[PDB]
């Protein structure tokens, strides 16, 4: 390959980072990090307050960006998503919140950290202290904004006007605009969500969406009524967009953008119509749920960035229906198209329950059924390719494929999947304004040391040398190099025997080779990706080492805590990662 410069690693079960000859890797930052100068230290004994939390680098952290600066090259700022938190190390007691103040320090961890990293003798470092450092928290004070701003259902006892909201939490991925903003995507946010009354009947829109009363082993409820449904139902309203942030701005306030829909959002990936219109691919990442794709209103005016300011309020929603391909065993391809969720089109009006638009956003899913997308083995992230702008969507698993109402076809090939594929896409006429393209899975990932001749052993690409499962993160390179990141099994047994731990993959887009880059430690997931300008450092996030209790990364002290990193991979020579040596 004229894109794969290393050879394809071991796959490894060791508490260590694991990359071919020539690689090595440095710890950016970690979970608890004070961001200010003479800021609260990180305490490993889990005695640290929530207010220290609130201004230290959040926990589990995901997807990220990187930001030139403008003027000079040995500095940037980086946008890094913080998704959720670990009880079992937040805490002193190890368990469940026992107070208001336990359930502000898991909001605390949770949202967004904005930093700035700097190079000196070609090795990026955080820049403890940087007027740019910032943390956006659970509790941190946002603006709504779009078609739904200021609805009835907007509306809480807290925020009478539907403007307002406290936080953005359960940040999974995001996107980069060509304006100089950062998105971040809430994912699964009803798992904070829960009822003081048990018996709570939940509507048909709070049931699609999954809420129940016990909430999803969060319990932040019984301490913070805004999360008790009880006495707040609309407060579940308020959460699942995609909320903008500028990182270049330290006293600016984020906003959620509720012409992009609610649901349980991964990434949005951004790209341009042939006239000029932002484009954002957006996965709703649940077993038989949606990808969905917003087109805005107004071109993008890339020479004055502020000028785009609520470019993101005016536009269309769409979603995809997928034809049901031409059989291939390995590589099938298709059609699709995208089907417009507006109020009035597509049988979405008061007969199918939807008295105007806002309540179209608030209750995509909803709409999404009515016009006939097609149900997904969960969408996770998607990427554009800068080179040819072709679309590639991970689609993690989906072990209820086949059951009623989820059939096996097209783009989901197998019942009970366990491992994943990927899905790409290209737009008509490379036009991403066109409502149709045509569709082919990119990689079916498998186990051919296990089921070799059978569906389960994956596609042709796969070999039991690079085999993997659940694909999740995606990046894409300057040079268009794909990078494939893990969230799968970590057992190394039995369906995934031989697959290690979670870890990180390089494909060739146009032969469909894929070779093993780097393996992760023990426990972990990989996570966010984000490139140096130069393409000389790969920053990838390890998120949750040690979920299980197997871990000690990053600083391997005896019966120490593990904590969430991200990372800095370079190559020994000081060239392109990835490149040839
Ligand atoms: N109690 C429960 N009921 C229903 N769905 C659940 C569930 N617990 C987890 N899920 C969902 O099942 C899927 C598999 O769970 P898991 O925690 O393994 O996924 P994951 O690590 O992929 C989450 P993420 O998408 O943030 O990376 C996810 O989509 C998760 O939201
Ligand atoms: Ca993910
Ligand atoms: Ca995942
Ligand atoms: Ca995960
Ligand atoms: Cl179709
Ligand atoms: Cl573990
Ligand atoms: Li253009």
């Amino acid at each position: 390959s004229r894109l794969l410069g290393f050879d394809s690693i071991p796959a490894a079960t060791t508490d260590t980072i694991s990359l071919p000859k020539g690689y090595k890797s440095s710890v950016l930052i970690s979970w608890g990090q004070p961001l200010h100068k003479n800021g609260p230290a990180f305490d490993p004994s889990g005695n640290g307050t929530a207010a220290a939390q609130e201004v230290q680098f959040g926990d589990n952290n995901d997807g990220m960006s990187l930001f030139e600066f403008p003027g000079e090259k040995n500095r940037a700022l980086m946008a890094i998503n913080n998704e959720y938190t670990n009880y079992r190390y937040l805490y002193p007691h190890g368990g469940m919140p026992q107070s208001a103040e336990d359930v502000r320090k898991a909001l605390a961890c949770e949202g967004v950290s904005v930093i700035e990293v700097q190079r000196k003798n070609g090795q990026w470092q955080f820049v403890q202290g940087s007027r740019y450092n910032r943390r956006i928290h659970g509790n941190s004070p946002l603006r709504i904004s779009g078609p739904a701003a200021g609805h009835e259902l907007m509306k809480t006892s807290a925020d009478k006007h539907g403007k307002k909201v406290l936080g953005t939490f359960q940040n999974c991925a995001n996107g980069k605009t060509p304006w100089g903003t950062y998105l971040t995507c809430e994912e699964n946010f009803t798992d904070c969500f829960g009822s003081s009354n048990a018996q709570q009947q939940f509507d048909p829109a709070q049931k699609r969406y999954g809420v129940s009363a016990a909430s999803r082993e969060i319990n932040w409820h019984p301490f913070d009524p805004r999360f008790d449904m009880a006495k707040n139902p609309n407060e579940l309203n308020r959460h699942g967009w995609v909320v903008e942030i500028d990182p270049f701005d330290p006293q600016s306030t984020p906003v959620k953008r509720t012409a992009l829909g609610r649901f349980k959002h991964e990434n949005a990936a951004l790209a341009e119509t042939d006239d000029g219109r932002a484009v954002v691919y957006m996965g709703d990442d649940e077993r038989g749920e949606f990808i969905y794709k917003f087109v805005s209103r107004d071109k993008i005016n890339h020479r004055n960035a502020k000028a785009n300011r609520d470019i993101l309020d005016h536009g269309t929603l769409y979603v995809a229906r997928f034809d049901a391909g031409d059989g291939n065993p390995d590589h099938p391809k298709g059609q699709g198209q995208w089907i417009e969720l507006t109020h009035g089109k597509n049988g979405i009006d008061a007969s199918s329950g939807f008295a105007d638009q806002a309540e179209v956003l608030i209750h995509a899913r909803l709409a999404a059924s009515v016009v006939g997308a097609t149900r997904m083995d969960r969408p996770e992230w998607i990427v554009v390719s800068p080179k040819d702008g072709q679309v590639y969507c991970t689609l993690t698993n989906n072990a209820k494929r086949g059951e009623d109402g989820q059939p096996v076809g097209g783009p989901n090939p197998r019942e009970k999947n366990v491992y994943g594929q990927i899905l790409r896409w290209r737009t008509d006429r490379d036009d991403h304004a066109s409502k149709t393209f045509a569709w082919d899975l990119f990689v079916v990932a498998g186990n051919p040391s296990v089921h070799a001749g059978t569906p389960k052993g994956g596609s042709s690409n796969i070999t039991p040398q690079n085999m993997f499962n659940s694909p999740d993160g995606l990046g894409f390179d300057k040079a268009g190099r794909l990078w494939i990141l893990t969230d799968g099994d970590s057992s190394n047994a039995g369906d995934f025997a031989g697959m290690g731990n979670n870890q990180m993959l390089c494909a060739d887009p146009a032969t469909g080779e894929i070779r093993r880059f780097m393996v992760g430690p023990i426990g972990c997931e990989v996570t966010g990706i984000s490139f140096s300008p130069d393409q000389k450092t790969l920053f990838v996030g390890i998120q949750h080492p040690g979920e299980n209790g197997g871990s000690t990364f990053p600083e391997h002290l005896p019966n120490g805590k593990p904590r969430s990193s991200v990372m800095a991979i370079t190559r020994e020579d000081g060239g392109i990662v990835g490149a040839h040596h």
